[PDB]
């Protein structure tokens, strides 16, 4: 723990400075190695060194003065929920409003002044203008505006000045938690130290040594020298604890040299012991570096108050007082109020602003002197006060009169920072490397057999292999986007400091990743190029590798620009998906350049992958001769042939050749001419450089039912095994609760405050409880956990349901079944009134940022347990934890009211202020380890407990000390307590224990279907809720529908009426191939909803018995399907017709059946997508691991689909996979239903031509072949000089080669339905095994 620059820090700093001086070897008030050295002088001299550079105007120290400060904000107009149907009109009205006044006053006129070195604390209730004031005085005026009369002067330099020249000397920190988790503390501080050394004014020590020493000192001063090698961490990453983490921010901003500061919500979620240390460290900064700071805090302990110089009290956006810290209480007592005996000064100052907690001075009322009682009157009285007449003088007397290190080093140090990040989180990088190695080794094998021959039968596979290689190279980098969004908040923080250019951060992010790219592009490419058996020449292999490197760089730098514009990955999934489809579809292989329609050619002319693939193929085919495989006239009857009487079944063939010159094949099919070898590299570099610079530019510039059971427990014991076998956490605890009483349960950092609720509430999961808990003198049973409420300490609700819906849902599912839905509603009205929330019953629960504020959410969570008509206790857990004083008192009053009505309550409590304590009728206090110390009436003013403890030997209590902490100091439980005896034994022997035991003995003479609803009703209600939750989530549904209506329509139109030529049939097959790649975006969009609702269920709904898991999972299934079916129907309508399938359907006369079945497949595919996305998340904690697994399975299924490589060419092993994947059946059925039963039309360049033998027509020459094989047609039969031949007479002969059939469409449909069903069933089973206890 920390003591505020005690002798230890001085010793450590002297040691470090001695080390610095010794290492430098190549007045005595300053020298490490002399006598009477003083650390403060040394640290202050380093500070001045950092500040007073000869050629910098940076001021020595900044105060602040402000008179008539006035802030107003945009009007709070009415709002409404953004249902899926409302978001269009809402978008329209908002856009019109922005394209083409109404305001409100937030801060009424204020004055003030703050001097170098002082500390200012801005007190006030929530929503009283604290944040607005803090932002105003630091010139961060965004979201509002300052009135014209305002005037601010930072000790000489107007507000506009520091915006132009000294930003960095004025800081604002809404929160001190933003830190990059995976570095160590030293690695977090030393980089900032390096960035800030005045590089031109150090002598006799190298740059790095001075930076290391400055970081070491900056750790030592703020008591962090024991976390030198721990990760800073976050909520989910283990590291330094909360207080230490918040002190890291002060150390960082100390090195950064900010002279003025502001901290808005500084001490969130810090106990009284840690907030004090944080404030003390801030005081040390103000003491040493001569800064000045202002902190706005809630629950300011008296100890933390004594350190502050000045206090600013706010109310309803006014100013009540602003003067020295210790004179505030006297001024407020002279005002007319009286501070109760035990109330702390800060709580007193805050409470006076709340009508209910005040205590007027009766003497003044009796004599008839006006006492202000509303904030306006208080402001008037203050303005009339002499304190203001002094403050105006102290104001007027002040109001009457770029990056340290050059750009290259800003890049260098950030690059090293990124390398450290990688080294501390190396598992993420090895995942990528191993994944790409595995993908290469797998998808290479798939080609391993066919390629060996090298004949003209592998041309299509030589195309597909390049397709896979170029895609899996280009898109292997996108995993780096996560580390961009992770590091954006920290870069935004460091921008506020004049620390480094954002361009520098981006430039370092580009470079730091290069090693991973040039490891993957070597391993993957070597493996793949070896396996697929391309040309062995090294002089072409190196060019292939170069082209892949350029492709990966190009796409990496394009998607960095895409990820820069959008706020978060959730935003980027849609536009990134659309751009990915555009770039991967127009690569020049799915649709060859010859067949691209006019309206989309330009897309091919601006696609870098198109040119790179062109270069790859020109390289791979140019100037190499492939021997033939099969000539078009075949069979024994053709045993005699002249060279000119035969040709190859391939595009570029020439009659009389023993081979085909690959140059001619690429010319014939794709129109790539060998003179275009380097165009691809040239354009690739242009795109890389251009999009890199665009990336940099963008980053630079952008009534209640009574209780009836006297619940009591005796001899209760608790034991666990995890840390050690058979150790005891509750040791013979005993007590009771009587209806109509409010009992509290306090304990130290030791005793199980919580564990004694969970053992009682039957909510523990492990261990053994000994002894008996009794209800009416007989043990609890299976029915118990439905008769007790339990208000979690947290507040977690479905963010789309409104308060009345949240209440009524639980009312329905928890209350007994025999009450009609009419009565439960009047009971919900009872509950709404008794909690006094009738004004906002119809608000949206939302999240903390935009919705119900914390007090309202805690009122709600209590509401949800009353509405279940529990008959036994209503347990709570630390209801006041996290709440400021005023809302804590409000909740305490609510609990007292519920207790008065007749509802028993047993509530844990943590650090309650002295005023709250009186409200709890009883108490149960426990020591380190579950030993009970006290159990009895708390008495009036806590006298009864103080009497007991003082009677048995405890040191007396001060007349104004807080009892709730006094007793914590009486017996252990406090740092350095040293209790004078064991208070467990005194209780064991006391009279009170005898009375309690006698009562329980008399208590044992007092004695004289695990889910309320069925499964069907639970599923009905939960499904209705989940429907309301998809609805009211416009983002999900619309980013689903527009994504589909683009991807499908784009794919449909690019192949608009592809025809029925051989290339046409291949293009239609690929079109059915790109129909499916929409799997991943839709699955990833769907996943978060399930995660949200499952997290709510397993946390709150499961233990409380609200509904059974079966009903939850069936709600998921029964709701996700009706949306996917609609999406599939839309996709069918926009996809089936443009590409021309219906025209094929009419010819065969089967339009109705071939349309209905196609629609059924377009529905089944989306239902399958939903089911697969449910299965993969059934057994995963996180959405991202589920997305990873789903993408991997989809890639594996799609690669072996029999379309990228036909199953004949597949190696022997992988045949099994080609049979078990579902997409093979899907493609076989859909393509067949598309293009079956129609005649083929070979084009002008497809047709094979040659000469017939002399003295016979073409028909007679060819006819025997047209019997040895049973398909093909001749454009002419009476020709004599030459003929033209087309191997395929009907598409039903092409499909058979693709291994699809039109007679097997319904069977494939049946198998696909079977796969959907299996996915759902296995999802349910894996949920039952991986999550249900």
């Amino acid at each position: 723990n920390y003591n505020g620059f005690d002798e230890h820090t001085e010793a450590r700093i002297q040691k470090l400075a001695r080390t610095l001086t010794a290492q430098s070897m190549q007045d005595p008030k300053l020298d490490p190695n002399s006598e009477n050295f003083s650390s403060a002088a040394w640290v202050k001299n380093m500070a001045h060194l950092s500040a007073a550079d000869p050629d910098f105007y940076k001021p020595y120290s900044l105060g602040c003065a402000w008179k008539n400060l006035s802030a107003s904000g945009a009007s709070a107009d009415v709002a409404y929920q953004s249902t899926v149907v409302n978001i269009p009109y809402k978008i329209l009205k908002s856009g019109l409003r922005k394209f083409q006044t109404n305001t409100f006053q937030i801060l009424k006129p204020m004055d003030g002044c703050l001097n170098p070195g002082e500390l200012l604390v801005v007190l006030g209730r929530p929503g009283s203008g604290c944040t607005t004031l803090l932002k105003s005085i630091s010139s961060n005026t965004h979201g509002f505006d300052l009135g014209a009369d305002t005037k601010i002067s930072y000790s000489g330099y107007s507000g506009d000045d520091i915006k132009k020249h000294f930003r960095g000397e004025v800081v604002y920190n809404a929160e001190a938690d933003v830190h990059l988790p995976h570095l160590t503390v030293f690695e977090t501080l030393v980089t900032v130290a390096r960035l800030k050394t005045p590089q031109n004014r150090i002598k006799g020590v190298d740059r790095e040594s001075y930076a290391n020493h400055l970081a070491e000192v900056a750790m030592a001063t703020y008591g962090l020298s024991h976390t030198r090698n721990t990760k800073v961490g976050n909520d989910i990453v283990r590291g330094v604890s909360g207080g230490e983490r918040k002190r890291v921010s002060i150390a960082e901003v100390s090195i950064c040299g900010s002279k003025f500061q502001c901290w808005d919500n500084a001490t969130r979620g810090l106990d009284s012991a840690t907030a004090l240390e944080f404030i003390r460290a801030l005081k040390t900064q103000a003491d040493i570096s001569n800064t000045s700071a202002t902190v706005a805090i809630y629950q300011c302990s008296q100890d933390a108050y004594d350190l502050f110089n000045k206090v600013c009290v706010l109310d309803d956006g006014y100013q009540i007082y602003y003067g020295p810290a210790d004179k505030a209480k006297k001024y407020f007592e002279d005002m007319g109020y009286v501070c109760p005996s035990r109330q702390t000064t800060a709580d007193f100052l805050t409470s006076v602003t709340s009508p209910s907690e005040r205590t007027l001075n009766k003497d003044m009322l009796k004599k008839g002197i006006h006492i202000p009682q509303t904030p306006k009157e208080m402001n008037d009285y203050w303005v009339k006060s002499p304190n203001y007449k002094e403050l105006m003088k102290e104001v007027d007397q002040r109001l009457l009169n770029p990056y340290t290190v050059s750009y290259m080093m800003q890049v260098k140090y950030l690059l090293i920072r990124n390398m450290w990040r990688l080294r501390n989180n190396i598992g993420f990088t090895l995942f990528m490397i191993l994944g790409n190695c595995s993908m290469a080794l797998i998808l290479g094998s798939m080609f391993f057999k066919i390629m060996k021959k090298g004949d003209t039968s592998t041309f299509y596979f030589r195309g597909s292999a390049m397709f896979f290689a170029i895609l899996f190279n280009a898109f292997s980098s996108l995993l780096e986007i996560f580390s961009l969004y992770e590091a954006r908040p920290i870069t935004e923080k460091h921008r506020t400091y004049s620390l480094y250019h954002p361009s520098a951060d981006a430039f370092a992010s580009v470079l730091s990743e290069i090693p991973s790219k040039l490891i993957i592009a070597v391993c993957f490419n070597i493996i793949f190029y070896f396996l697929v058996d391309f040309r062995r020449n090294g002089g072409v292999f190196f060019f292939y590798l170069l082209i892949n490197i350029v492709a990966v760089f190009s796409m990496s730098h394009l998607f960095r620009c895409v990820g820069s514009l959008t706020k978060t990955l959730s935003e980027a999934m849609v536009p990134a998906s659309m751009l990915l489809l555009a770039l991967s579809m127009y690569t020049g292989f799915a649709i060859p350049k010859k067949k691209i329609l006019r309206w989309s050619k330009w897309i091919w002319y601006i696609n870098p992958l198109a040119y790179l693939f062109e270069s790859l193929l020109i390289n791979e085919f140019h100037g190499i001769k492939f021997p033939c495989a099969e000539y078009v006239p075949r069979g024994p009857a053709y045993a005699n042939i002249s060279s000119t009487e035969s040709v190859c079944t391939v595009v570029g063939a020439v009659p009389g050749q023993d081979y085909v010159l690959g140059d001619d094949f690429i010319r014939g099919t794709y129109q790539y001419y060998h003179k275009d070898k380097w165009r691809g590299f040239g354009i690739g570099m242009a795109y890389v450089v251009f999009f890199f610079f665009v990336y940099l530019f963008l980053c630079e510039y952008n009534g209640l039912s009574k209780s009836e059971a006297i619940f009591h427990w005796r001899n209760l014991c608790y034991e666990v095994q995890i840390k050690a076998e058979t150790r005891r956490i509750l040791n013979n605890v005993d007590g009771w609760v009587k209806p109509g009483t409010l009992t509290a349960l306090m304990g130290a950092s030791g005793a199980g405050k919580t564990t004694l609720l969970d053992c009682l509430a039957e909510r523990v999961t492990m261990g053994v409880i000994t002894g008996d808990i009794l209800v009416n003198g007989i043990p609890r049973d299976k029915s118990f956990p439905r008769s007790i409420g339990y208000c979690q300490q947290q507040d977690l609700h479905l963010k789309t349901a409104t308060v009345r819906e949240s209440l009524r849902f639980s009312a329905y599912l928890r209350q007994p079944a025999e009450v009609s839905i009419e009565e439960k509603n009047r009971y919900v009205e009872e509950v709404i009134k008794i909690l006094e929330m009738e004004k906002y019953a119809d608000a949206v629960v939302g999240v903390a940022g935009e919705g119900l504020n914390v007090e309202q959410r805690k009122r709600l969570t209590i509401g949800v347990e009353l509405t279940a008509k529990p008959k036994l206790l209503v347990f709570l857990d630390e209801p006041t934890s996290g709440l400021d004083s005023q809302t804590a008192w409000s909740i305490c009053q609510l609990m007292k009211k519920l207790a008065n009505h007749g509802q028993a309550i047993l509530c844990t409590i943590h650090q309650p202020s002295a005023i709250l304590m009186q409200e709890f009728d009883r108490l149960l206090f426990m020591q380190r380890g579950g030993k009970t110390v006290y159990f009895g009436d708390l008495g009036e003013g806590c006298k009864t407990m103080i009497d007991y403890f003082e009677s048995h030997g405890a040191h007396k209590c001060p007349a104004d000390a807080n009892p709730a902490e006094w007793m914590l100091e009486v017996v252990g439980a406090a740092p350095g307590s040293h209790a004078n005896q064991d208070y467990y034994e005194v209780w064991r022997n006391s009279e009170e224990y005898r009375a309690v035991q006698s009562e329980l003995d008399w208590m044992e003479r007092e004695l004289p279907h695990e889910f309320s609803q069925s499964i069907i009703y639970q599923t009905k209600l939960v499904s209705i809720r989940l429907f309301q939750q998809y609805w009211r989530s416009p983002d999900y549904l619309w980013s689903k529908f527009i994504l589909t209506i683009f991807n499908q329509l784009f794919i449909g139109f690019t192949f608009f009426k592809a025809g029925t030529s051989l290339q046409g049939l291949q293009n239609q097959m690929l079109a059915v191939f790109m129909f499916t790649v929409i799997f991943n975006p839709i699955l990833q969009q769907y996943l978060p909803s399930f995660v949200q609702q499952r997290d709510l269920y397993e946390a709150r709904e499961r233990p409380s018995r609200t509904f059974s898991w079966i009903s939850f999972i069936f709600a998921q299934i029964f709701v996700e399907v009706p949306w996917n079916i609609l999406a599939g129907t839309i996709a069918y309508f926009i996809y089936y017709y443009p590409i021309g399938f219906y025209s094929n359907a009419s010819a065969a006369g089967q339009l109705h059946e071939r349309g209905a079945l196609f629609w059924l497949f377009s529905c089944a595919f989306y239902v399958y997508v939903g089911s697969m996305g449910l299965l993969v998340i059934s057994f995963n904690q996180v959405a991202e691991s589920a997305a990873n697994l789903a993408s991997l399975l989809f890639t594996m299924s799609l690669s072996f689909c029999g379309v990228m490589t036909t199953p004949s060419a597949m190696p022997r092993f992988w045949i099994f996979m080609y049979r078990v994947s579902p997409l093979t059946y899907f493609i076989q059925a859909l393509l067949a239903v598309g293009v079956a039963n129609v005649d083929v039309k070979c084009a002008d360049y497809e047709l094979l031509e040659f000469t017939p033998p002399s003295g016979m027509t073409c028909g007679q020459y060819m006819e025997p072949y047209l019997q040895l094989a049973k398909t093909g047609y001749l454009t002419d039969e009476n020709a004599t000089d030459t003929c033209s031949f087309c191997q395929i007479s009907t598409t039903n002969d092409y499909l058979a080669n693709v291994n699809s059939f039109y007679s097997e469409r319904w069977r494939n449909y049946g198998i696909f339905i079977c796969y959907i069903a299996f996915n759902y069933i296995a999802g349910v089973f894996f949920y039952w095994l991986a999550r249900v206890p």
